[PDB]
């Protein structure tokens, strides 16, 4: 079914933050592993994981409104030298792939796709609980001390 | 995430709506259960309930989006004195807060806060069934008379 | 069955404590979930469901006496912005709580309502069990210190 | 253990109103199953059946008081000819065992004999709960007619 | 349907006899089980409700056959001091209350009742088989002494 | 919380109480056990439990209201040499118990102590309970006489 | 069987012994529960019922062997304020009985009481596992720090 041009624009760039994402939450996790800290890497490779299942919605959508999904072009990781600054990071790219889940949203609206649409919204609620769970732990590292927080994190859940 | 003020100040407005549905459901239905009337104390009692998942997601909502969720400021209840009356009293109250809620989610889509919509969009739909309900118990009351109405309610469904 | 009318006005006043305690620990129940201290969470949603268990063997109780259950007012709630804070006010809650119980218990005896008394009785006892509950919290975030109590909280026991 | 006069008197006075009610439950609950009424037959049988219990209870701690439970002498009945009457009449029974009930737990007390208190106010809650449904039946015959109340009586429950 | 004015009489003064037992056995039940004799307990509180049993059949037939069961009137109780006496009373008691039923069931024959006289008949099996235990326990005082057959009861068979 | 200081004392004398007999309930039981008396011992090994039990009960409560549990002072014992003499002496215990209990329950009813006062009334409860089966046995020597009260211990119930 | 006075002593003192650790210990582990110390109340609570057991196992001996087994002398308790005065309690009091039955062994091997020696070393082997768990507690405070240590205590296991 022949879509909307600019919504499989959309659809081609939220794809390609869900893409780099799941590298960086996979490489992320694996630090974490590699380090003794096996609750963050359980939950980093759940996050890296649900963001594989986002890139998969949207190839299935592309191909369906008749587009060509671009795998080939990665943007930029940042991926930090220790727990607070990985952390971070993952909030700022999760923070600005909302904001283009956003402008995405209201775009499908205007030209009635609302299945694209409907698809983005679930998306970016999975989102929120992504950025919810990071600043929460960001926070904890605050309240109890990196020390602590790392203790936390040798035992899995 | 730090949320829209006026966001928040309408999911604190809608919170206020269910804390208010919450007591008077209660309220009626425990006094459907003095009278033996068992099956409407079942269903306003499920009433209660729903409405307190209601408040809980907006509590919820709330302190995601970093704002002080109300739960000091209780409106007006009317609890009634008979059957009629009572049921009466909470479908006024349910199409207030329906009002309420088809305000707030217009706003949500406004400002972009699409999870925030989609949440208001759910318990909008919850809110649509309890009217249902009861505007169905009203016109079975005036169909059949009060007295096989209350026959009626003497066994739970 | 027609109830002594300083008993039902007893019965009001602990219904009015219950209700304030029913809303502020579920507050402090969700702040601790968000802050991602799963333990706190947990304890502090019971305690609200405790309390709902309370209100409504109030208010079965005023309507069997043939009374007016009143859900109308609220009393004031303190939520706090910190641990401790929130902690130490359930606490004086709980203890002004308490002091109704005992003047009701003692009434309730002097009218001969023995089952309103017996009832009251054991409400009390679950409140000596909070009250033990938040003393030791309070005592425990001395004796280990904030941060190690805090570390203490984000699984679920 | 010898137990105090005054408090044995009370149980056999106790235990005189619950042989007078066991016996009216039972006559009553079988001219109900007589014509047909079988959920006012169950009700009733069960009321019966709870008032053997409360009286076993009287019996046996008067034994163990060393004082003769009196069996013998029987008050007076009163068994009505409908069942609105029949109803009523019941009513009456259990108001005036409950104020019985409300002196002898008073005088236990006075005299420290803590243990028949205790017995007494746990009948004393199983009597206000038969009053309760009496009551209530009572009420329902008014609101939905004599008619329709005795249809609803037809099928157990 | 109409029975015969004299059986209704006969089964009023049957239904006597069983009130009377009832009583003294279920007093008798209790005056064992408080000396520890748990075995007599046992088999006198089982004649207990066998005479309820019996007492329910009477008052059902009586209320089929559109008479009015008298549970007012309750005939002497004699109780007895010691096992033996307590025995033989229940004995004299069986005995006098067979009298009555041979009559009732020679009566019924007469005016054709045969399902009144078959529901007697069986009960006066029932209470043969009474009489045929209390004798034998009579017999087993005398012959192996009070001492042995008291040691013989402390615990239930 | 900080208790009433006489009722703390009070629960330290009942607790006192307990100590004495636990040790002489579980002294007796294992007399009875090496003169081959199983059933006795069974019954007053549970006994001894049962104090333990009511022992644990007063130190939470005292620790609870922020008092010292003295377990250092014992009371005097008085073990007995013979069957009879032992279960008389147990007997005896019990009565003094009861008495501290009844004037205990008393106090803290009018400092309004009522949690206290709700465990003691079933510890009573208790005590009243053993001092049944103390009583009963005592009796059951002199019906049956001695040797044949022996000969029904040397086998479990 | 007529035993060794000499060997009899022996065993009380040791009985006596035990005596003092059931009341330390269970009074230490209700403390801890007090506290909130969940895991230290369990171990302390399971010592003071492996001390019962060595109690029962002295009382038994004592009676096979014709002596009089004292419980009604009390040695000296020392229940200390903090937690690492009361585990350092706990210890001197286990070494102060485990001399004992060292002396005791070494006597009982003398007389040719193999059967008591042979049970005075299996509960000397219970004894010093519970001292190599108290040094142990002890040198993990140090080594940790109390605040470490406390919070390890506040989940069981």
């Amino acid at each position: 079914m022949k879509g909307d041009t600019k919504v499989i624009n959309y659809l081609n760039k939220l794809l390609g933050n869900e893409l780099v994402a799941i590298n960086q939450y996979f490489l992320h996790a694996r630090m974490f592993k590699n380090w003794g800290l096996k609750r963050l890497n359980d939950v980093e490779y759940h996050e890296s994981i649900d963001e594989m299942k986002h890139a998969d919605r949207y190839i299935e959508r592309i191909l369906f409104l008749e587009g060509l999904p671009n795998l080939q072009d990665l943007g930029k990781l940042n991926i930090g030298e220790d727990v607070e600054e990985m952390l971070r990071s993952d909030l700022a790219l999760e923070l600005d792939g909302a904001k283009n889940l956003r402008e995405a949203i209201g775009y499908a609206d205007s030209v009635h796709d609302y299945v694209s649409r409907d698809m983005m919204i679930e998306i970016l609620r999975d989102e929120e609980g992504h950025i919810d769970w990071l600043e929460t732990e960001l926070d904890l590292i605050q309240k109890m001390g990196l020390q602590n927080f790392l203790q936390a994190q040798i035992r899995e859940e």
